[PDB]
């Protein structure tokens, strides 16, 4: 079967329609050719033939004087904006201006939301995670924790892209005038328009990397905050179990002292009981003085 | 309700007026248009039709020839600097100047004085965290050095922002003529001295950033000694429960031959103390001997 | 003997040859010298008389506005790619475009598979480290993650030198004419489409460059991910045996109390039993009592 | 009281002079504002009215043709340069390029002194902490460790800007025309010998940059080596630990079982001492074998 | 006594001379002055009359239209490049050409030298080190990594040095063409042959920046998975020891048991063997199950 574009196509009116065309067809009523409908970019903005193509991470756009083409819609969660928004906007200046300011506003408003959806997650766990009343932490948030900082580096490569592209655009001025489309088809300042709006995006691109940006360092800073509180917790426990370490050792060597003082053999001494009232006494007495003497060699250290 | 700024408006003598107005009338009284007066960057300095519109986190200014206005002030701690200082300030250059120097003058002694409360806190946290003589550290501290890295980023982040902002005029020279409104509204270089400023500024941004990162980089050495003295402890306390645990093991394996030698059975050998008496010796020195010689095992390592 | 070539031919018609010529001769029948086809460079794109000549890791070309030569492919596993896929390939622009797009193709879709097959080992293994139902982890995975990052390491390499390769010749236009052999052997535009052609596979690099750095910092990422769950674990153990250890001293400390006072000496006490289970009820009750203290004093800290 | 300089001045011929002057008087005598003099930047390298103005961290000077003055110079050790080397540098080329090359040649000079007394210092101190025969490391060495990387900082920066401030001058050849005040004062090329000046200091600002580089990435090296020592004195002390615990753990239980065969209660076996010794037997011979076992099931793992 | 050269002298034909010359002979035979022949800088390649000026890290070389120089060869073992390979490389393109490349390959030869040297021993050392069957690695082997990358770093600047040193040359065509002395000297195109000279061995330099840079970046993945290793063989030994440490908990629990029930007291039951039997057998089995269920509690964590 031949290959077969599904596309809605808009009027400058704002009208609506959809239908299935096949790339052949599609080419020959255009003036281009299959090696630019490619689309093997992931972020795109090129100009041929008076016809501005445009592509983002799933959506794909081809704009004319006269109409609006928005190709491969379909189960992509598109039909809200595609059908009772976008017509709004569309309906002085010409049509390129209109569309592409719409689909670049998709876009942004696409990626703030991610970033709004992202922030509070990763806030309120690494408020938790750094809670320095526990001596151990919860590793599902760990493991969220994970998973939104790979989302995270997604957006700001995507981020990145969109500067990246626009600002190859912004700095020649080819571009620029290729873009005004209109113009061109049949012979105020459309160069200047044009460089507001792409200046724009970029700017709230900046600002939303910059964001981006300053949510990493606080991960980062987290973490190692993180692995410094368990390192002194483990610093507690160890200097707590060589204390009770300490008092066994003494508690075991005068045991060791009794149980000799009571073995089951002749000592010319078990017809006394003061001789077993002063070994009793001794032993606990120097456990005691044992323990605090080397309680005092711990502290010294 | 019609959307309204609070508009508040300093003459070239420094007379202050203040009050409320509709967007639509100020549209109309200036010759810009709702495209420029929207404020969606935190950080712009741009011109359109003779007018300057300038932008901070939180301050919005539009300088004129004859009049510079300050929108949106309301509960943001500005009376101060509004009503006190600035009308000093504005009272042989034009006006543009000195509102530009006011407002860049005001924005930099903000952020000195961030960089100001910051800089005590970090070194001091720093210092008493670095402490050599304890085996743990405080974790409220920990906490206040992480908020206040966090509010370090911040700074650079708005410091960054300024630079960019200031260099991507100073570059272009059509910038620094289309800053001179005066010249242009009713046709000694006025671009000589706006290059002046911007370069002033600019460079006292820079020194600001240096001294952050310096900051920064020192809150990364500290942690690492931190970590390093928290190894080394852990590393002591070890190798002395090491040794007591030693000890420990000898002291049982003699308890162990007492006990077997003072069983509750027939050993054919109760009827002699010196045999008694040459168990507990051999028993204590072989004590001392093998923890000697397990000490000596334990350096040898 | 002398230095020999083993050459594959192919026409402009995709006819096939292939044979064995010595140096000399291969200087002598081309226009170029020694000093040309030495190829000491990993990654060269040049031209020489008008010829271009191209390197890869191990891939040799040379092309004319007639003839394509492909350089020592013996030992190397090109036998499919070479007559079995190029010809189909070769067969209105000129043959300098599609061998060129050719060995590009090539080697893109060599750096695609390298990395498609890199990808779900990665993942899955550090799938399997991160999973915090353990307190350990295997150290094979360990070894194949640390081969597979230096295989990583080496693609990215690659990709930014073919990156920096392309764009050298990107920006000159007079590289861009010189690649057009064929107008300059035998005096529509001829830039435009090299432009077009070097700028996609441009583009292709970098997304497969900005793959491989998510990659790598996901790598990071689950390294931190790893050493916070071994240091929680550790911090788990060592509670539970502090607590036992608490325990194990309180027993031993009454054991030694019942020790005492169970010598083989007199002690005045041995024709009652009251007293010996009030000692040994006190024993017990009393190590509950200390062993919870001991948890409340470990709780508090 | 006015505010007022203490100037230090030096003729064309060397002679010295040292004053008090108040800034209007200054201003007047020279042809400079009080926009000038001001010294609001660390490092800056300015011309205004044919006369250089030159800042470091501590140094003030203005360049004329026909003198030299050095600004607020009390209470900084500058003496000895002051009335004691720079007289001799300044007795055919014009005054400005030998005032120029003292002060730049004393300040890297300064920075070269710096460096070298910094360098040795962490060697050794390096060099201490790596020693691999110990289990742990001093502490003391440690912060002085952390105050010269702290100083080593400062001294990076210092360099960077010094080399920024050449280079922004050495690029513009106008800047490079105005440094030559005397020729513009009154109407070989001097031009070139400013660059081959600024190019010289700049490579000797950019070895020491180099040298500074490498001194860090030394002690992030050193830093790593000291965690993965300890971590491994760590692992062998817990080995040591482990297996005497494993000897002790089966002491006790064959303590338990004699503690048990030897109760204060009947057993119908006391009257042969066959039973007791091959109890006595058992236990050490068994002991034996559990602790070799235990130590092969060490191993294995 | 006056300062001398140690220079030994090439001729065009390659007949070799050594001598000492003062250093005012020197300059008064060349047009050059003491300002030039000072190699204050570690590299650098200049221009003067005509003459070529050339340093490597201790490489000192002067180039004219008819001889060339290198200075200060004692102690360095250079004999045998001086004597033996030099003037065979030095037997139609003028002198120049053939002196400066035999300079250059000089040094690079040198750098491939020190590079495969370096790495055969680093990839020894990481895989020795990374070998997960121990608990414990060897400190002599991480002391002779550290030298390593001590040496890996200097080796990364000199590389670094040399190719910034050759691309500042090759972006001007001013001083392309001043390296042409023998064309000013004395009136096919000698700058594309330079040209051709200086990308081949800047190419070559970063091929070998490469290498280097992923050398380094292997050595920080191997430390990484020492450091995941050596955690996890710690929580491994850490396991061991809380097992062993319940046991012993329950065995002494059950032995301050047996001791109560073991007093030298009355306890109105010495009488019946069937209770001994049954505290022994009781003693026993409840070791067991609660050894087991400890057991399964540290499971469920």
């Amino acid at each position: 079967v031949a290959p077969v574009f599904t596309v809605t196509k808009f009027d400058k009116q704002g009208n609506v329609t959809s239908f299935e065309r096949k790339k052949t067809e599609l080419y020959q009523e255009l003036g281009l050719q299959a090696r630019d409908l490619r689309f093997q970019h992931v972020m795109s903005i090129t100009v041929r033939n008076n016809r501005i193509i445009m592509r983002m991470e799933y959506l794909k756009a081809v704009i004319t004087p006269e109409c609006l083409l928005i190709l491969d819609y379909r189960n992509l969660n598109l039909e809200q904006w595609l059908f009772r928004e976008l017509p709004s906007q569309l309906s002085p200046l010409p049509f390129e201006f209109r569309a592409i300011e719409a689909l670049l506003q998709y876009w942004i408003n696409t990626l703030q939301g991610k970033l709004s959806i992202l922030q509070p997650l990763i806030l309120e766990t690494l408020d938790a995670l750094v809670d320095p009343k526990h001596s151990s932490v919860d590793r599902s948030k760990l493991h969220i924790l994970l998973q939104n900082g790979k989302s995270l580096s997604e957006l700001e490569t995507d981020i990145k892209i969109f500067k990246e592209s626009i600002l190859e655009i912004l700095d020649e001025e080819e571009l620029l005038e290729e873009l005004c489309v209109s113009k061109w088809s049949d012979p105020i300042d459309h160069a200047e328009e044009m460089e507001l709006l792409l200046e724009n995006y970029y700017r709230l691109a900046d600002d939303l990397s910059n964001a981006a940006r300053e949510l990493r360092v606080l991960i980062d800073d987290s973490q190692s905050i993180i692995f410094i509180n368990l390192d002194s917790h483990r610093n507690v426990m160890m200097r707590l179990n060589l204390q009770l370490t300490m008092g066994t050792f003494s508690l075991s060597l005068f045991g060791l002292m009794g149980v000799a003082f009571g073995m089951n053999l002749e000592s010319s001494l078990e017809e006394d009981h003061r001789i077993f009232w002063l070994i009793t006494g001794i032993m606990f007495m120097g456990s005691g003085l044992i323990w605090r003497r080397l309680l005092s060699f711990l502290g010294r250290q």
